[PDB]
């Protein structure tokens, strides 16, 4: 087949794809292998009772330091994704010399907890 897809990315960075305003945005309560997927890192495939994700995981898609930390606590009942907890690159915050005027040591809108404990 003709198509070279070069997707040429290393994200690297405290708040851009992995927290910006998108794995918030996203808004998803579907499966727990679809939102690992789209991060990047493996699931909990049990059908009795496949529940949270609350661990330190990495994957090596940077070339240039080391990896991309996934310290992401998020909360399924088997499929269905109930709240998520993101302190993956615990300081979301470009205080640096940077050629965009901002004002504003977090770079995201809200949390993810909803009502419900688990």
């Amino acid at each position: 087949m003709a198509g070279s897809g070069i997707i040429y990315k290393q994200p690297i960075y405290q708040g851009n794809l992995i927290k910006q305003n998108a794995v918030e945005q996203l808004q998803v309560g579907q499966s727990k292998q679809q939102v690992s997927a789209l991060l990047g890192t493996p699931s909990i495939p049990d059908p009795f009772h496949a529940q949270r994700w609350d661990y330190t995981s990495t994957q090596r898609v940077d070339r240039l330091a080391r990896t991309e930390i996934k310290n992401f606590t998020v909360f399924f009942e088997n499929e269905q994704v109930v709240r998520w907890e993101g302190d993956y690159f615990p300081s979301q915050d470009e205080q640096l010399a940077k050629a965009a005027p901002k004002q504003f040591g977090r770079n995201l809108a809200r949390d993810k907890k909803k009502q419900r404990g688990r």
